[PDB]
């Protein structure tokens, strides 16, 4: 019979981000909860993701509007048979607390979810981002054995599972990530090679060194000036997945010298970019099932550059751009 | 009575646009040929926008590199008899001396109607560029959109006339109003001058409102970056070639668009002509040359009178003084 009133608490857009996103570009706001109508839930934030298309996204928001983004949540209370109170939810509510869904875009946590395996992972390796990788790699760069990858971000929470995927098809890997740290992580999980690309002498001799006859695909997730270096690299026909191009999220104004039309050319090199949302139904949950299998499997090792509290949010987002983070950033409520 | 042949050498690397001064004439009487040799009389050379870029392998004072339809004068080598029709990449040479190895022998049914010179192009390299680029790479089965800059050049011209042929509307970019009224004359759907219109963005938007199936690049560099936008989703682009760039290929314009080419998941592929040999080279060569016989492939060559004009011909070309393939008469 007792009513208690919920708070929520939201992450809005001050203003919108000129370069590197800093705290005043953030706003926290809080907002009184209305009751639940029939055939809606009201959801409590377990674990908040931040993710690098935050910083494009951000900039078709609205200012004041709250961050967009996924989160793992718990069905509080419940007037939605479907999902009914204590179920674990999926959910594309954004910087939120607290979040009240007639239940829409709401997905289902994969069925039958070991206790060992942290739910955050839903967030990472055995969620959009290792769906990225899988898909990327294998049907993108279309791997099947022998070939050489080149994955940049290395260390990050797709880099992470495109190289070791890559390990566990039997092809040879190469990584590149931003600290000696993650190099020496990189080697502990099975690359072949990791070279920190911020401190190379010669990043077309690092590239060389780590692969004399080239490689048969690369994995793109930072774009821009690497990119450009990589193209001359590659093998004849080599294949080049355009994921992501984190280097220029902060200057998509001014972007840098594009790739040279002779290594392209010449070298007849194939460019592909692609988002995971392409593959959906039955082909999605069978990846998500082999990143599962995988990871129980101890094939695909994981690490969370875990960021504890919500008021901690535009921390977490800011320091993941700027490379803090050590295999998926997440934000535990 | 001896020989003399005149070549034109590389005298300096090019720096941003070529000159005449880059240029060197050379004149050296030829030796007696030995068994197995033959020696070639050009009559037709051409100038191609990859010397731009080839040219800077070469170690100055050597002679310039290039294709030209040549006549053997004399022969000591019983595959090449005096009087037979080659083509050659003896280069930028009126006369040279070959062992017979890379001379390659024009189409055995060779229609009199047609120029020689047409060999190197529309029913040549660059026909065959067209071909390939189009129908491998960009794929077309018929009804896509297709975009094709430099659409009055040799290479450009054929891939709109084998994509109009093969059912596809075709959009094609130019930079002079008389190639613009040309590409319209030879069945062009819709075609801009790009260096005139207000905005590329516009222009391409008008041509084609529901967005473009296939793009097949020639120009490259920003005019590349605007296509993108305007792709439909998983469209392809053929990357054939980037002449914008030629002039600054160590001073690159700004990249394309990570947001275009992901969202949109487009795919970016080159090529070379050089990939399809044999039997498939063969056929493509006959359907250019039924093509044309059939006046379904319509062609205008840019011909520059004179051995010792070649360098202005290839300068010229670059700047896009030609309609249709820049050819030399010798
Ligand atoms: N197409 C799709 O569907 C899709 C889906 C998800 C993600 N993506 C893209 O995939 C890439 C990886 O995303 P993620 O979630 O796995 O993030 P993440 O890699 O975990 O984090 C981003 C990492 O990027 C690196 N970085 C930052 N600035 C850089 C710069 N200037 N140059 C080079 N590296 C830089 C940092 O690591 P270092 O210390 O190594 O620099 C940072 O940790 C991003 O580009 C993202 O947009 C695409
Ligand atoms: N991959 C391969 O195998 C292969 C083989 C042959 C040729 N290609 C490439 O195909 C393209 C066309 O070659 P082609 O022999 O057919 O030459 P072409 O088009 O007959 O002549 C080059 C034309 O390019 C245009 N142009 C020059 N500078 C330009 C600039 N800054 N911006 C836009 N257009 C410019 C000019 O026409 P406008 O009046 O329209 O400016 C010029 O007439 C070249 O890029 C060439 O390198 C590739």
């Amino acid at each position: 019979s007792p009513e208690f009133m919920v708070k929520a608490k939201s992450w809005t857009l001050k203003k919108h981000f000129q370069g590197k996103p800093t705290q005043s570009d953030f706003e926290l706001k809080t907002v009184e909860l209305p009751p639940l109508k029939n055939g809606e839930v009201l959801l409590e934030a377990l674990f908040l993701s931040v993710d690098p298309y935050m910083r494009i996204a951000s900039k078709r928001l609205k200012e004041g509007a709250v961050m967009m983004g996924q989160q793992v949540a718990r069905v509080v209370e419940s007037k939605n048979s479907a999902f009914p109170a204590g179920s674990i939810v999926l959910a594309q509510s954004g910087w939120t607390t607290h979040f009240i869904s007639d239940g829409k875009g709401l997905e289902k946590l994969l069925t039958e979810w070991p206790d060992k395996l942290p739910l955050s992972l839903a967030l990472g390796t055995i969620g959009m981002p290792g769906l990225t990788a899988y898909f990327g790699l294998l049907e993108v760069c279309g791997v099947k054995g022998g070939e050489t990858v080149l994955v940049s971000a290395a260390a990050g929470a797709v880099g992470s599972v495109v190289g070791q995927i890559a390990k566990l098809k039997g092809c040879k890997v190469v990584g590149a990530a931003g600290s000696d740290e993650k190099i020496a992580y990189l080697k502990q999980i099975g690359f072949d090679a990791a070279f920190n690309y911020k401190t190379v002498n010669s990043l077309e001799e690092a590239l060389k060194k780590a692969s004399p006859d080239g490689y048969d695909c690369y994995f793109d997730n930072v774009g821009g000036e690497f990119l450009n270096t990589v193209l001359s690299q590659m093998k004849d026909f080599g294949k080049i997945a355009i994921c992501g191009a984190i280097s220029v999220y902060n200057r998509m104004d001014q972007l840098p010298p594009g790739p040279s039309p002779e290594s392209i050319i010449y070298k007849q090199l194939r460019i592909e970019g692609f988002i995971v949302y392409r593959w959906q139904g039955d082909v999605r949950e069978k990846a998500l099932r082999d990143l599962m299998k995988w990871v129980l499997e101890g094939k695909i090792q994981y690490h969370e550059h875990v960021t504890k509290g919500f008021e901690n949010m535009p921390a977490a987002f800011i320091e993941m751009l700027n490379g803090a983070n050590l295999g998926k950033a997440v934000v535990t409520a």
